[PDB]
């Protein structure tokens, strides 16, 4: 019954305004066009000045503030997983391997919403972050960033708002083949409500948009990829940057 899916399609959006205090929405309007104009960081003297109007080498601080986002990001999606039915009644084990392969699409999945084909917002939209200042930081650091804004690009395309990306980012989660699940079918009976729920959503949601739920399954393959070369530039840091320190938590979905 659509009655069901459209319920469980509003709990989950429900959660997501709850959990997630940055919305695709409200980037959009940050990203578009007076009280909420970000302050523009494109080069050293403007990020020295944004630091004092927002808020060790250039790269590495950027890279640890970027790694303090993460951290805060990953206690978001966590907070959301339990609110997606079935999550928290899951062998615990499940629950922790779930969270710790799914985070890192999930947050690729929602900067997306944060960046456009120039730059990403930052601290809670208040600045902005050019794609080129990225990439002009040094290696291995100005590489972190550009294959993200690349499927951003792609992905900003499909034109998904907040309440089809509660769904999809729950999809996401409950993945039945990430490694050492020891309990893979209950994980998939969730999956599958809630792939029948994103179904439902996008029909209703973008009519004209013919298969669009196809084409954003497929894009959890670009996600898989970004995360694999997202984790072999961490491990090229750890060498070069014996002095600099990763984030436990951040430790623990990487081993
Ligand atoms: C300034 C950190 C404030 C943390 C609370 C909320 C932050 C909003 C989201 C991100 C803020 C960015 C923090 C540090 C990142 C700077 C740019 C790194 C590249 C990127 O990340 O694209
Ligand atoms: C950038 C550099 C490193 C990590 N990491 O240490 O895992 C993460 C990121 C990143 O993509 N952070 C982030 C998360 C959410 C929003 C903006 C940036």
């Amino acid at each position: 019954e659509s009655a069901d899916l459209r319920a469980l399609a509003k709990h989950l959006y429900d959660s997501y305004i709850k959990s997630f205090p940055l919305t695709k929405a409200k980037a959009r309007a940050i990203l578009t066009g007076t009280d909420k104009s970000p302050f523009v960081i494109y080069d050293m003297n403007s990020l020295m000045m944004g630091e004092d109007k927002i808020k060790k080498e250039v790269a590495i601080r950027i890279f640890q503030g970027c790694q303090f986002r993460s951290v805060e990001a990953v206690q978001e999606i966590t907070e959301y997983a339990k609110s997606i039915p079935g999550f928290v009644n899951l062998d615990l084990n499940d629950q922790v391997t779930l969270l710790k392969y799914g985070v890192h699409e999930i947050i690729y999945t929602m900067l997306a919403s944060l960046m456009n084909k120039d730059g990403v917002l930052i601290s809670e939209g208040q600045g902005f972050m050019t794609r080129e200042f990225l990439k002009s930081l040094r290696k291995p650091f100005g590489d972190f960033m550009e294959p993200k804004f690349e499927f951003a690009v792609k992905f900003n395309a499909l034109e998904l708002d907040d309440s089809d990306l509660a769904i999809f980012i729950a999809v996401i989660i409950l993945s039945g083949d990430r490694p050492g699940l020891l309990n893979v079918k209950p994980i998939e009976d969730i999956q599958d409500n809630l792939l029948q729920a994103l179904e439902l959503q996008l029909k209703l949601n973008h009519p004209e948009s013919s298969q669009l739920f196809a084409k954003l399954l497929q894009k959890m393959t670009d996600l898989r990829q970004i995360v694999t070369e997202h984790v072999q530039l961490l491990q090229v840091i750890k060498k070069t940057e014996t002095d600099m320190s990763l984030h436990p938590l951040l430790q623990e979905i990487y081993k």
